[PDB]
């Protein structure tokens, strides 16, 4: 048997998009591919696994889904572990990002805008929690510990946040078998499209740690590709406008660390810039266009209710589902449950590459090992690997980054990833207030120490609070 | 004959410093043992050289001392070169410090505390100049670069700041043979003396970067002497009170960074705290005592004024001497001219070692090389080593620097000192822009473009200006 579980499986968006990945690949779509679906919120896991059921049998493939509240069960003698994870408390919170948004609040009361968690090339909204992330990363080290004793041939596949905090405090404090996932660099193919090269001419790599990412190779028709961008920025930046509030590959806040930094920063990298693209919501607008991205107070919270509205209609559809086992998840939702399609993600890749040797090209958080030389052997960066069943085997990086991406972004970012490391293991809040004396909006210690109070006295913070107690 | 070379031989009280130390030094107190001094500011340099023969003539040394208005002319064929420079223009200035001050009160103005040059881990007055010190690392460079044609066997013994930042870039652009100097360690013998310590009976070891050393190990009577500073906070502390605007190494700042980083910070280490302890006055008055330390706004100018009229004194004595040549300096003037007592300086204890194989224990500002394993060769450490005339051996240091030293101090700084390279050998305007990008002061971009505008629109300041010209 080929056992793949889902932790979190109550996140039904992304568990349907791995079960329809995993149906739609030949080699895993088998009557020995069981995949198991666990989560601790049982309304929420009951419509995923009813909808997961009806999606496959519309697929006609004979894969088992299995629902499980048991985090031991799934882990049992699993061959592959997605922690998707997004832990919440719900006599107080519908959501993981429910808590995110109420800490944030209490940031700003005190004069921190967007929250503590939002720090210079650190602005990705719900990617830490009150900095040391300790719901997040205490969940995934729990799963690390029974993996090794349960499951010690798995792979552990990291999707929940912070990717490069925990995978790295994973693979440090345990030792287990963890990859961090994350599709940042799906943005190089925007830029393609901007420029009007086809994809499959363009010779690309990109590189650095999770959220932090950079086109260090952009080449078309044996060339630099480079001086194409060059010429886009002169003659159509100015037209730029974002198509939505994640539309952020292309804007002036982009091109703005392009010109400093040498390189262009992908995905995420580009909402994760220093404190001159984020003071304020005007600031925002200015480097983002019309809605100042999606880390801010309108945007932010408008998409949290879209996706409370989204989760809530899926249980819906669940129970629709019970009540009309005729119909066609496929014909009356196909935005939701696509067939002939697999999704472009890289978690079903991955699989298929370890377990049946289909080898693939992947940008995943592993150890650097000596790929990029100037950085620690043990920090997890984000790399470009090819996957196969002889495991994960990193490229070369050619050209490396850049003097400036290196001083003034990677070692920055790494340095703060080692911060929230030491904030979660020392149990010392002091080092969580050191972490607020670098940032540029504190104005006084007092300030610090009551804003991380007010925090931590919150009642759904209660294990948080004594875990810090002094 | 040997050649020891002093730049900058206007800073009269140094230069007689020097002097007092060879000329009492019996390897080098010889007739062939010459002495340059020189500087391009004749009144000044014309004071240092009576008072210095004046003061050899006494102490019945037969060095020779020789005065000179030509860097060529000192640098050639010289075996020791001591750089102390400390360039200032006399059309607007009578000081280097002239020209920190007026630029620190356009920070000021426009909202930087202390000026710009005051950072984290970075207070020490008179350290860096608009971030990248463009006219003391031009300086360093030049004398580097003349040094390795005219007098390839020298070393270059650079006193002048910012000597961190200088040493590396001379070491790392040019290569020439640089040391960087600073008496910063002496702290050490103030920790003895309040804690009533034999220093001959305690082993101790210091190490970090240029005012960023930490006192990795303190033993007594074969045991860890830490726990008896752990009683001097919890009984004396509360008692402890500044003798003068510099005494703050058993400071309660100094016991706060103790407390967090597990080591003592030592000499102006403690000066260079995060911004927890120099938001202002008031608070730098509660973290170093009722003089608010050396580095503000009150006794940094109220110092600068102290050091003018003592330089015009000592012009003024120049010319006492040459109409009473009769005069004693070592009887009128015991503190400034002794006789029978080194300086406890490591200049010339550096040259006997070299020159005469009279082997010591210094700390010395040399790269890396393995020492502190977890940062590149090639970033200059102020380290442990002994010196003889086969060169500069590094101690191993033992125990290592703690895990938060290493990422909340060491490596912060380490990156500072990289950004004021880069913004130096740029010429990059953006790279200074940058730097305030990361500073916890800066409220908006529009405040860093007017403050770096306001400082390069100073009329001593052209060269800079054109330097940085975009
Ligand atoms: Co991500
Ligand atoms: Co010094």
């Amino acid at each position: 048997h080929m056992k793949i579980s889902i932790i979190g499986a109550g996140s039904v968006r992304f568990a349907l998009q791995l079960v329809g990945d995993i149906a739609q690949t030949e080699e895993l779509s088998r009557e020995d591919t069981h995949i198991y679906m666990m989560d601790v919120h049982e309304r929420r896991l009951n419509a995923s696994y009813i909808l997961a059921r009806k999606y496959v049998e519309e697929l006609n493939s004979p894969v088992k889904i299995v629902k499980t509240s048991s985090l031991d069960e799934a882990i049992d003698g699993a061959d592959f572990i997605i922690n998707t994870a997004y832990p919440y408390d719900p006599r107080y919170h519908d959501s993981g990002s429910q808590r995110w948004d109420e800490v944030t609040k209490v940031g700003e009361k005190h004069g921190y805008y967007r929250g503590i968690d939002s720090q210079e090339l650190n602005m990705v909204s719900t990617y830490t929690y009150v900095l040391s992330s300790y719901p997040d990363m205490k969940l995934a080290l729990e799963i690390a510990e029974k993996m090794k004793k349960m499951a010690p041939k798995a792979y552990l596949m990291q999707t929940a946040n912070p990717v490069f905090e925990i995978t790295q405090a994973v693979r440090r404090w345990t030792g287990a078998n963890i990859v961090g996932f994350c599709h940042g660099v799906a943005g190089v193919y925007e830029v393609f499209e901007k420029l009007d090269l086809d994809p499959e001419e363009v010779d690309w790599q990109v590189a650095g740690v999770n959220h932090g990412i950079w086109l260090n190779r952009f080449r078309y028709r044996g060339e630099d590709a480079y001086p194409l961008l060059d010429e886009w920025i002169e003659k159509k930046l100015p037209e730029w406008e974002p198509k939505n509030p994640w539309d952020t590959q292309m804007s002036p806040a982009a091109m703005d660390m392009y010109k400093f930094y040498g390189m262009l920063p992908i995905g995420d990298t580009v909402r994760n810039g220093s404190w001159k693209y984020h003071y304020n919501l005007e600031t925002k607008k200015k480097w983002f266009g019309k809605f100042g991205g999606i880390d801010n107070e309108v945007e932010r919270p408008k998409f949290h209710e879209q996706l409370r509205r989204a989760r809530e209609r899926l249980i819906k559809l669940a129970e629709e589902v019970q009540q009309n086992p005729g119909m066609k998840l496929t014909e009356e939702h196909p935005e939701i449950f696509p067939k002939g399609k697999l999704s472009g993600e890289q978690h079903i890749p991955f699989i298929n590459a370890i377990a049946n040797n289909k080898r693939v090209r992947l940008f995943l958080n592993v150890e650097n090992q000596g790929t990029l030389k100037d950085f620690p052997d043990d920090v997890v960066m984000e790399l470009p690997v090819w996957v196969d069943c002889c495991g994960i085997h990193r490229e070369k990086v050619e050209p490396d980054l850049t003097h400036r991406i290196k001083i003034f972004y990677l070692w920055p970012r790494i340095l703060r990833m080692e911060w929230n490391l030491e904030a979660y293991i020392s149990r010392d809040r002091k080092v969580l207030e050191e972490i607020l004396i670098r940032d540029p909006r504190t104005k006084s210690y007092e300030q610090i120490v009551q804003v991380l109070d007010e925090i931590f006295n919150l009642p759904f913070n209660e294990e948080l609070r004594r875990y810090y107690k002094e």
